[PDB]
């Protein structure tokens, strides 16, 4: 069945750690695309790998290449709401395995947060976007900011290699006819 939809593109690049004690793959991303910050905002709007297609509310991935074709690229692909608003946003999950744990466990763990809202200062955020990344958990009302310039908030937000930007996307709204 042929069908038109306006999507979203998203390419998780890069990420770019400076810890020499950790490499990229050893980094996982969860990511979603919300309508609101309570967990139940995720929206079922990703293409999953399946036919049909699927919509799934999350995808994991890890940005290396050490195991990939030359040719690999990740590719993010949403279905836009037919109205996007500003409390439309991508957020991004990323886990680690922390050293020296308990009992020499080596499972992974929550390391912090990025997100960009899709339309901030009444623009589409499309292009090009170097992320910090929070750590811990989000404060109430991210949502509406960038991560780069966020307030000031009680308790105080930490931030990755202090405030760095760190993971690196690009993003591109696409209207085209899909062959479903």
């Amino acid at each position: 069945h042929t069908v038109y939809r306006n999507l979203l593109y998203v390419y998780p690049q890069r990420l770019n750690f400076a810890s020499k004690l950790a490499s990229a793959r050893n980094i996982t991303i969860k990511i979603q695309f919300m309508c609101g910050e309570d967990p139940s905002n995720a929206m079922p709007v990703i293409f999953g790998k399946s036919s049909g297609p699927e919509f799934l509310q999350e995808v994991y991935t890890a940005i290396t290449y050490h195991n990939k074709s030359p040719d690999f690229y990740e590719e993010v692909k949403i279905k836009l709401p037919a109205k996007l608003t500003v409390n439309h946003h991508l957020l991004f999950t990323f886990y680690h395995i922390s050293c020296q744990q308990k009992q020499g466990a080596s499972g992974e763990s929550l390391l912090g947060y990025s997100w960009l809202p899709i339309l901030l200062n009444e623009r589409l955020q499309t292009g090009s976007y170097c992320l910090p990344v929070a750590l811990e958990k989000l404060p109430p009302n991210y949502s509406i900011h960038s991560a780069e310039k966020v307030p000031l908030q009680n308790p105080p937000i930490k931030w990755a290699e202090g405030h760095k930007g760190v993971f690196n996307i690009e993003v591109q709204a696409v209207s085209s006819v899909h062959t479903q």
